[PDB]
């Protein structure tokens, strides 16, 4: 029954609070296209202010999932293809050697040469255009998943490009109004910043996201649990949505290849359900998210499929994962990181005891 969901959540996902000293957090589950809030704790220490369906957070690497999604978009707005290079739309780059990638090798991180993270010496519009500009290949292209902001920052800075638009106002313009998300953000106005939590880092000292280069398209939405319960919905249920916004989530939703049991999709991970437990920590092993892989096609075509994607900045955790055909999801949002798999394993708990 219905009346578990609040039980199973206390049960699973309130000791974390305790255990890690987390000062805030929000889980979400949606069934049935029902939606349950459950709030715990405050979202800044100093102001007593407690978290609410108001607060707002930040994703960190689930933002990916909306970069994923503007591109889906535009490919569908026949605005760009995925077998494309960033030459047809960043003029600077036309015939460089970054001009030999595509957009879906960038997307899904399976370009030669690009780590987790820009160097901290690149910062400006120009450092990022000079970075690209004098980019040069390694590995065997397509081969080699290795996990990367400049990656699907690229992507994104590119998708923007053919829309014609900084990337900021095709979230806040287009891609969020069609999700109907009302306090998503890339930059959080003036009129919300009361709330926006703070996060916490691990001297529980509070902290917000500093600017980076390309951190909008690669970690840098905000959002609140309601919103992401909708986009969740979105996810399990987008027949009901505009058919350009339908058609960039089925794009999202695409396996592209493997490695080993994940299944990288735009932005999602992706699973055969039901998985296991170490499965899904797997995708979130440094062996995975830290190191090279040699990336498979895709072999079995799982019959039924779920979906997941963790994130963080400096001060917040991020958790999302769903399951189209037992029409559920749950969304876990906190103002201080806790480990992945602690985010993974109470998920997976709660999700199994209501797939009742
Ligand atoms: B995304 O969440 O996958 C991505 C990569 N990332 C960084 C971290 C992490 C883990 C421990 C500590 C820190 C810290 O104090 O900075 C970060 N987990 N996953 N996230 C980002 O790149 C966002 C950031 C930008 C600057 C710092 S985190």
């Amino acid at each position: 029954k219905d009346q578990e969901i609040k039980k199973l959540v206390d049960q699973n996902f309130k000791p974390l609070l305790e255990k890690y000293d987390v000062p805030g957090m929000a889980v979400g589950v949606i069934q049935n296209n029902k939606k349950y809030e459950m709030y715990y704790g405050l979202q800044s220490v100093q102001d007593k202010k407690a978290v609410n369906s108001n607060t707002i957070f930040e994703l960190g690497s689930v933002s990916k999932l909306f970069t994923a999604t503007a591109g889906g978009y535009a490919k569908n707005k026949g605005k760009i293809s995925f077998d494309d290079t960033p030459g047809k739309y960043w003029k600077e780059l036309k015939n460089t050697p970054i001009d030999q990638v595509n957009l879906l090798q960038l997307a899904t991180y399976t370009s030669g040469n690009l780590a987790l993270q820009f160097p901290d010496e690149v910062q400006t519009d120009q450092q990022v255009l000079t970075f690209f500009k004098d980019w040069k290949p390694k590995n065997p292209i397509g081969e080699y998943r290795q996990y990367s902001n400049p990656s699907i920052g690229l992507f994104g800075k590119v998708v923007a490009l053919s829309m014609n638009k900084p990337f900021d106002q095709v979230l806040e313009k287009t891609i969020f109004p069609a999700l109907g998300l009302k306090h998503s953000y890339v930059n959080v106005p003036k009129t919300q910043m009361q709330n926006y939590a703070f996060g916490y880092n691990q001297e529980n000292q509070p902290i917000r996201v500093n600017p980076g280069p390309l951190d909008a398209p690669a970690y840098g939405v905000k959002s609140t649990l309601p919103d992401m319960l909708s986009f969740i919905h979105a996810n399990l249920n987008p027949q009901k949505y505009p058919t350009d916004i339908q058609r960039a989530i089925n794009e999202t939703h695409q396996g592209r290849y493997q490695v080993n049991t994940m299944y990288q999709a735009l932005g999602w991970e992706e699973f055969s359900y039901p998985a296991t437990l170490q499965t899904l920590l797997d995708s979130n092993s440094e062996q995975i998210v830290m190191k090279p892989n040699k990336v498979t096609a895709i072999s079995k075509e799982p019959s039924v499929k779920m979906y997941h994607k963790t994130g963080s900045t400096s001060g917040f955790g991020t958790y999302v994962v769903f399951i189209p055909k037992e029409n559920i999801g749950l969304v876990m949002l906190t103002n201080k990181r806790i480990p992945n798999e602690e985010r993974i394993k109470a998920a997976y708990v709660v999700l199994n005891a209501i797939k009742k």
